[PDB]
């Protein structure tokens, strides 16, 4: 699991 | 825009 910003 | 974690 990982982060995204959009 | 916003942060997501998956
Ligand atoms: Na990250």
């Amino acid at each position: 699991k990982d982060w995204s910003f959009y």
